[PDB]
């Protein structure tokens, strides 16, 4: 019974309360198809989880003949390396920390495959190809990471991302993006929800984040749109501890799904 850890992140993983009898409300898609849901414990009581990643998990479990139990990451984070003591060895938090500690056997979430994480865990082939993009108010046009309003910032156009995120780290390490980072570090938000709200409230002109997330957020709000070319393209993959016996088949299934329309069907169903 594999321990699956995930996190709230629509449309990949929705999190809702169970009904009074402890079950998940029976719901259907706009075309009458049943919405598959799994019970996921977390911040701790049983809750209802569903979405792109849950549909993927259900498919993998069926295809690979395994049972599982899902829980939401305890600290509500994806995972970054942080100094937590006087030693010289940083420690991973979020889902990365849980996978490495054994609290989880697989990370099933919109987790970016990057260099730092790849140094400690292994990933399946990507179940989603995306990259960083920009969220702005309808009518605003930004070409991409090279747009002057970003490279030559001023207070007339404020942009930012989420503090302590892997995206924040991406800019902090990009020497060529020092100018941008200096500007962002002065406006970064505590959470994506807050930043997205700030964009609708005209308090923030641009929010830099995952295109896989922003494309959905934009589709849900008419006053919001994504703009420009993607930069820092990346994939989302299932995380497992090194040398896992599940890796090969998880990867083969995902590659097969990209080739047989299954992944395209999830795209249409959830966005
Ligand atoms: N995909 C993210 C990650 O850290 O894995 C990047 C920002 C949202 C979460």
């Amino acid at each position: 019974r594999l321990k699956i850890v995930t996190i709230h992140q629509e449309p990949f993983v929705y999190v809702k309360p169970t009904m009074s009898d402890g079950t998940c409300k029976e719901e259907f898609t706009v075309n009458g198809d049943p919405v598959k849901k799994v019970i996921c414990t977390g911040p701790t009581v049983p809750q209802c989880c569903y979405g792109f990643c849950i549909d993927l998990l259900i498919k993998l479990a069926r295809t690979m003949n395994f049972t599982y139990e899902v829980h939401l990451v305890a600290d509500g984070k994806f995972g970054t390396q942080e100094r937590v003591n006087n030693s010289n060895k940083k420690e991973w938090n979020g889902m990365m920390g849980e996978l490495l500690s054994g609290q989880a056997d697989m990370i099933v979430a919109p987790l970016t495959i990057n260099n730092e994480r790849a140094q400690y865990i292994e990933f399946s082939k990507p179940f989603k190809y995306q990259g960083l993009t920009i969220l702005v108010k309808k009518g605003t046009r930004i070409t991409g990471i090279n747009d002057p309003r970003l490279r030559n910032p001023s207070d007339k156009f404020i942009y930012a991302t989420v503090k302590q995120s892997s995206v924040d780290i991406y800019f902090r390490r990009q020497v060529e993006l020092s100018t941008m980072y200096r500007h962002m570090e002065k406006h970064n938000y505590e959470s994506a929800a807050e930043a997205i709200q700030a964009v609708r409230d005209n308090k923030l002109h641009a929010f830099i984040w995952d295109s896989a997330v922003l494309e959905f957020e934009a589709s849900q709000k008419c006053d919001l749109v994504t703009t420009g070319e993607l930069f820092f393209r990346s994939g989302f993959g299932i995380g497992m501890r090194k040398d896992s016996p599940w890796k090969q088949n998880v990867s083969l299934s995902i590659l097969k799904s990209h080739e047989n329309g299954f992944m395209e069907d999830l795209d249409k169903t959830w966005v």
